[PDB]
């Protein structure tokens, strides 16, 4: 009926994930989201990197309530000599206008209402 | 042809697993197990808790070369005033005898030759 923000999406992790050991093949963590708002919401992943890291579906509209699941593979490398202090993702969302059309659109960023955005720490352990 | 020692049994993670979030529900975390070794190994788990945690198959006899599933289920439960630096676990494991029986026995353990074991420290990430 009235004026609804964009509801904070659950997220599991929420901002931490260690992407346990072993680095020898391309290992998808999956990761759980859910809809905490009323209405569908427009969100997209980021990564300091879109060549090692791979997230699917990394552009999405949610549902009301709704649980997705998502994919984060890492190719394989040697954590032997190398650092891992710089990895960190992005999850942002918007609530989508007044019936939004079915595809993720650049729009709904550049519109009316805010956007809610949060980095998720990566970490590697062996 | 000649004696041989109980093969280090590769495990990934080797000696760091932490047990990504959330804790809202048993999450049983897959770990990869092997034998290095030229015959069969007795090996067995434990945990500072077996009510908490569970983790199947707690034994079994690998086979030379072959791989192997574990599952470490952790039951629900509230980190937010709950410390967590207490939860290690226990694998052991030792070359079985001449055409060794099917079935873990106790025996492989006070009899000839040499034991290994080493723990896993555990984690708990939210």
């Amino acid at each position: 009926a009235q004026s609804v923000p964009p509801g904070d999406i659950n997220t599991q992790p929420s901002q931490k994930i260690v992407f346990n050991a072993p680095y020898d093949d391309k290992h998808t963590y999956h990761i759980k989201i859910t809809n905490a708002g009323g209405r569908r919401i427009g969100w997209a992943i980021k990564t300091t990197n879109m060549r090692r890291l791979s997230v699917d579906p990394p552009c999405g509209v949610l549902d009301p309530k709704e649980k997705v699941l998502m994919a984060v593979s890492c190719d394989t490398f040697n954590a032997a000599t190398e650092d891992l202090n710089n990895d960190r993702i992005t999850i942002e969302w918007t609530n989508t206008p007044d019936g939004a059309a079915k595809q993720f659109r650049r729009e709904w960023f550049q519109g009316d209402g805010m956007v809610r955005r949060k980095n998720l720490p990566i970490e590697y352990n062996l």
